[PDB]
């Protein structure tokens, strides 16, 4: 099939480990500060991961982090998403992190996390592939609607072949369904929704003071 | 051209006064009155005109409510927005309320104002027809994501009936672009993002309980 799709494939990332303190005792703060421990290290992959993508390190440093700022808690909660794909009501955060409706609960988390189970039930029904999980993540960094670009027929550009791509996939890989590239571009009000809650909740945490947060994460949430 | 699109069209609702009461001094509260007056007065308007949406009738009314609910904002920004369009910088809520820089910040609304705003320009930039915005004014109804859908299959195959009268409409007016529909489908996630910021901003005005709401805007509101 198509050449973007192979080469966003083999340009995805290994797993991370969430690591969490097994010398310190269960809490809302302990899960919150390891999930953005875990958030940190993924995104620095994330920046890693986007020089793959065709045209992206062609543009300016500062399209690159405009879209990058706009776009990394969608690229994030689409990981979260595709990960917990083969499970039930449970986020796979990373293999040794795997939160279920009482752990969601006790961290504070149990409307956030259903509006991500939420996105899951909608790609289970769809039967979403790995093959549509990368280039709708490449799609989310392209199409993140910052208002601070430089470029702009560029960025539209990136959006314009990263699109063609997945058209392209569904062209050739889902004949029966002649609309299956629009249902998976009609996913992403949602992850962009539920992306928002998220990036509104931990930037309230961030305020709160009691949950220690890295430079990189500090710095997307302050965008 | 395609059939429900054209529909649509003859379904589309005559333009409403704003009618701000001319013997109130100006201030936010007056703009803040008019506008959730006027949006009051849409909202009976759209569920008017969502029982000529091909099969929304045919929905039960909890379904029918569901997607009204969910979607009721973005309905009314796109409207906004469409009417909008050959202007510059300027907001047209009504024939009778143009809102320019100056007037969002003394209502408060400099933020909101400009996320509309943005979704204007993008529109503008692809020439944004009436036939595609009352095509993604449904889509956008039958996209809305609610979490209390009733008959999921139903949902989906109305989603699947405005994404086809949109594909073919562009595939039988835009042979120039193939990817033009797609292209729509890509401008949902910052209409949903707005629609958000909005409703949140006025959830917070009905709580503060300085401005004056009717009962179907409250309803919509509140749910
Ligand atoms: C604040 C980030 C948190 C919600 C999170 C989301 C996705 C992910 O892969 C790691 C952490
Ligand atoms: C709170 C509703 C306000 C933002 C509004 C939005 C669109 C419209 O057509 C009328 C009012």
């Amino acid at each position: 099939y198509n050449k973007i799709v192979s080469h966003l494939l083999v340009a995805e990332p290994e797993k991370i480990y969430a690591m969490p303190d097994p010398t310190v005792p269960d809490s809302d703060i302990k899960a919150l500060t390891t999930l953005c421990d875990l958030a940190d290290r993924e995104l620095v992959v994330i920046i890693g991961w986007a020089k793959h993508i065709p045209g992206f390190s062609t543009l300016s440093l500062a399209d690159q982090m405009s879209l990058l700022q706009s776009a990394w808690m969608e690229i994030l909660i689409l990981g979260v998403v595709y990960r917990s794909l083969s499970f039930e009501d449970e986020l796979v955060y990373a293999d040794d992190y795997i939160m279920d409706e009482d752990q969601s609960k006790l961290a504070g988390l149990l409307d956030l996390n259903n509006a991500i189970l939420q996105l899951v039930k909608k790609y289970k029904s769809m039967k979403l592939e790995k093959e549509e999980f990368v280039t709708l993540k490449a799609i989310a960094l392209a199409n993140s609607d910052s208002m601070h670009i430089e470029d702009v027929e560029a960025v539209q550009k990136l959006q314009d072949v990263l699109h063609e791509a997945l058209q392209d996939y569904e062209a050739g890989q889902h004949m029966e369904d002649p609309r299956r590239a629009g249902k998976m571009l009609m996913t992403l009000p949602l992850l962009r929704q539920t992306s928002t809650k998220a990036v509104q909740h931990f930037y309230n945490i961030k305020l709160e003071g009691k949950v220690p947060m890295h430079k990189l994460f500090l710095e997307m949430l302050e965008a």
